[PDB]
């Protein structure tokens, strides 16, 4: 059936068209990769400090997977990220993959409010009274109330996952056009259990909540992200893992195994400039891929760019619908900024504050509403002769990120200088040390902005409020008469996760096979799975 | 008595103004090199007299003015009285927010047309009907918007806050989900009394304002259509560019300092249990005291000044982290001639555009033609080639200031691939005019970390009011255009720096209060 001449261009060496590529190699479907970079991953992207030892590095991209239980031979039972934990298996790599303390292994991380300091889980209130919220908030807890109003779209969509259905994402889109906020503001009523009065909450309440669960700004996004990255933090039993060496082994590992054998040589340095049909006229008109200057042929394109990068090709003869090509511009992104710091010990471990008082932190993190928000002490090597001297300073989202980005990538020592003096003195105050504690160990510095990087124009999808509901859907149907396909993590409801990038090549391969080869699509199955989220063992 | 002013921008140069006409001694600390702040004028080197740009403020809709400067009541009255003030209101000229002679483009879902032919730009396929298409959008958004901004223009013309009262009672809504959730359409319509769709919503939201606009603030909806008097004015322009303004003021100050190129670092009292405690201010590594601090620092610079000492309360500490801040970029380019004025299209039609502005849904979104110098012998040769607010500017903003030679080739592509397909053009046409390009991302600027204030849902009716209060035991006072409800404006910055004033004279000399309300207005912004 197939014309002996079918091809699939794959756009981007990211994780999402590594996994594209594995899924045709495994079905015997010639691919080739176009990517813009020197490099591959995309956003798995490890940074080695030279001056370190082995685990002296950081993912400024993904670094953390919380996967489902798994055996010995690495079966991964169903759950959110099954997906993933089989790629691992896939690969030779499951046994490659050691613990992700999200908690420090040893004593609590820090948690720094309003100017009050203390450990995870010794229930202080940072304060909270002097906010204006009363006692009975207080004694329940930001995380019961979220969960509270979370839980129940949550538990709709795991029902969806587990008995194959979709009622429970058709009742979140009845109310997607929410945000966190508004939601709160003008439909959620507390559980009668609270015994809180049956009204919505203030203003000052929800940005309570917003402070205490998420980043300045989350709240405006759409409910529905909240809803679905609980669902994929697990905050609604997961086994959280890293992967040894950095989150570069696994594209590096997909890399080499498609290369084994004479090799699938990748078009690097080729950034794309232009994807159309040759003739949209002609209804077996093969694809134009233009990049680097020069154009390549293929009978369908699988894209994994961000919708971003999407927006400044030129995509005329691509015949986008005028939803499709609204999607592009509207479905939102969210930004991220990471900082790593090498210092000349792992203090966080070893280290006092300035009252004796021992760190004593292994792995987990610390949450401070100062400007550095997330501190992440590496899970990776700690229990090596050489463990990692590497510390995420910084991990922030939203208005976060966006502030701190503009001190990020200026090309002036000054504000290099500026930009370190201001994460010590945050990280300082945080833990409980002076200052200098901390210049006196440091060594070097690494910072990155995804929301200034061309490759990515932003950290990944985090859609408004509407997005789901209005414009996700344009972009799972091909253009191009059905020759051109979207993935990506964007083409997911696990944004800002591998899974996600990982479930939209899937819908891109099904896609195409359907409309191309159908005769595979039972290996294609029993392979890679019977849906992309539907839950199976 | 000695008055720190943090900022040489308009709000910290206003502050120093009226500080100087009451005779109170000043210094302005400035950490760049450069007064004005987001007046900032780039003029291209090679280029002419009116080959430059405003990469932050350029336009100005004032209320009427007489032959003498004195101008009608009004939302931006004071920024007119500011300009006579300094011997400027000659050297005002007109700003045409249309295009003085054919109207400006709109390019949409890949249709073209005039501003005013009343094109749907293939609305029908996006599922907008018949009935909603012929109302339009601007009578529509005018609708919900109406009501909310009559009331608050009713509160400046008859010294009332009520109309505030009911915009904070539903300053939780963001623009979208008031249209989800609450608004209703006017019967007049003719369209079924329910909530719009999201689909329409975003229809509304394309044409209306920018990407993601409707997912801030309604109240920021209603202040910024109040402003631009979208609910008349004069719109005018600073010949020379906006950053006259604020060099005429520093000239002016300068007869009678300013300390230049120290960044501050750490605000606070030298020693916060004693009552006559003076303020530090350490900048450029000095330590500097003063009675009174006025900041006109952004709100995100502020979070990262060391406020130890300054006794914030955790309403106000809360409020620099959260009170949201809105992106924004420019792009300038140098042409070889204004081709807008004197080119023709692909097919032999003719621009025939003077200043003005176009519209599309492509990356660049708003493209701006100078007003400035087009009846002189030497017309601008430079084009605002992209203006772009919320995610079309965040998403833009990854292509400027790479410092990289290849994304800045990739840059320049797309604006002109952009500009082309907005007015008919073939890219060689103009790549074969440019002869320069300047861009800027106003949030990926260490001195702003934000283009402007761009509330959030909740943050006028939380969070606002607690930066009015002062801190460090009565000696440091905020200002800044965040400390206002005319975001993103200059008068916004004048506003905060006359309450700023107004507080610092009533806990130190009350008796100057009555000369302070003759020279500079009984009010921030109540009417005359
Ligand atoms: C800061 C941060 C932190 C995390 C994460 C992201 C970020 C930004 N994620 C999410 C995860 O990193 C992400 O969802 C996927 O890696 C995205 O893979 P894609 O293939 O979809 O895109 P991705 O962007 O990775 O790949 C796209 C590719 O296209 C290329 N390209 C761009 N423009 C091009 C052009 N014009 N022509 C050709 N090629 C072009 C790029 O260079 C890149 O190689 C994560 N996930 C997770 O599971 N755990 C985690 O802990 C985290 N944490
Ligand atoms: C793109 C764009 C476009 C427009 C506008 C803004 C932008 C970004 N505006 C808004 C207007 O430009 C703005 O509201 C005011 O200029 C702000 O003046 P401020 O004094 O409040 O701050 P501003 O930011 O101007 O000044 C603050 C000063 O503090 C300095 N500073 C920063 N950090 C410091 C530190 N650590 N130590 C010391 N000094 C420090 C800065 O360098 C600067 O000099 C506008 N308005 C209008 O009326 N018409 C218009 O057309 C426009 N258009
Ligand atoms: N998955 C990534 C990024 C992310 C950001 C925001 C929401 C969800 C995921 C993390 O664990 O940090
Ligand atoms: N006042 C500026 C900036 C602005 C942006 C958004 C809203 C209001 C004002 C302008 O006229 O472009």
């Amino acid at each position: 059936s197939p014309p002996g001449g079918e091809r699939v261009g794959i756009l981007g060496a990211g994780i999402g068209g590594l996994y594209s590529a594995l899924i045709l190699q495994s079905l015997d479907v010639p691919f080739e990769i176009i990517e813009a970079s020197n490099r591959v991953g995309g956003r798995l992207f490890t940074h080695k400090f030279p001056n370190g030892g082995k685990y002296d590095y950081y993912d400024v991209g993904a670094m953390r997977y919380p996967l489902p239980k798994s055996d010995d031979k690495g079966n991964y039972q169903p759950g959110v990220m099954q997906r993933v934990g089989q790629l691992f298996t896939y690969l030779g790599m499951h046994k490659q993959l050691i613990p992700y303390y999200f908690k420090s292994n040893k004593s609590p991380g820090f948690q720094y409010f309003n100017g009050v300091r203390a450990r995870i889980g010794e229930g202080s209130s940072f304060d909270a009274p002097a906010l204006g919220i009363n006692s009975s908030l207080i004694d329940i807890g930001v995380t019961k109330i979220v969960n509270d109003a979370v839980g129940p779209f949550a538990q709709a969509l795991f029902d969806d996952l587990q008995k194959h259905t979709t009622t429970g994402w058709d009742d979140m889109m009845k109310n997607d056009a929410y945000s966190t906020r508004s939601y709160f503001s003008f439909k959620y009523l507390p559980s009668p259990s609270f015994g809180l009065p049956s009204e919505h909450f203030s203003t000052r309440v929800i940005n309570w909540l917003e402070t205490f669960d998420k980043s300045t700004g989350w709240y405006d996004r759409g409910l529905t992200e909240t809803v679905l990255e609980a669902i994929a933090f697990g905050e609604v039993e997961v086994d959280w893992r890293c992967i040894d060496g950095g989150s570069h082994v696994l594209p590096d590992t997909i890399a080499a195994f498609l290369h084994k054998k004479g090799g699938n040589a990748f078009v690097m340095n080729a950034s794309v400039t232009a994807i159309g049909l040759e003739n949209p006229n002609k209804e077996d008109s093969p694809m134009v891929v233009v990049a680097g200057g020069q154009k390549r042929k293929y009978s369908h394109v699988i894209s994994t760019l961000p919708l971003p990068v999407l927006r400044t090709v030129d995509l005329k003869n691509s015949k986008l619908d005028i939803v499709q090509s609204n999607a592009l511009r509207k479905l939102q992104y969210g930004p991220s900024i990471k900082i790593g710091i090498l210092f000349k010990e792992p203090w966080w471990t070893t280290g006092q504050d300035k009252n004796g008082e021992k760190f004593d932190l292994v792995g987990g993190q610390s949450y401070t509403d100062l400007p550095i928000r997330t501190v992440v002490y590496p899970s990776y090597g700690v229990n090596t002769n050489a463990p990692s001297n590497t510390l995420i300073a910084s991990y922030c989202w939203t208005n976060d990120a966006e502030r701190m980005g503009s001190l990020i990538g200026t090309g002036a020592a000054t504000y290099e200088e500026q930009l370190e003096h201001l994460v010590l003195s945050n990280l300082a105050a945080v833990h409980n040390t002076d200052y200098q504690y901390l210049k006196d160990r440091l060594v070097d510095v690494h910072s990155w902005d995804w929301n200034h990087n061309p490759l990515t124009m932003g950290a990944f999808a985090f859609f408004g409020p509407g997005d789901f509901q209005d414009l996700y859907t344009s972009l799972n149907r091909p253009a191009a008469n059905g020759k051109l396909h979207f993935a990506g993590e964007a083409l997911s409801v696990r944004h800002a996760w591998v899974v996600g990038a990982l479930d939209s090549a899937w819908r891109a391969v099904y896609n195409y096979l359907y409309v191309t080869d159908p005769a595979k699509l039972p290996k294609f199955f029993e392979l890679w799975g019977k849906n992309a989220e539907w839950f199976e063992q």
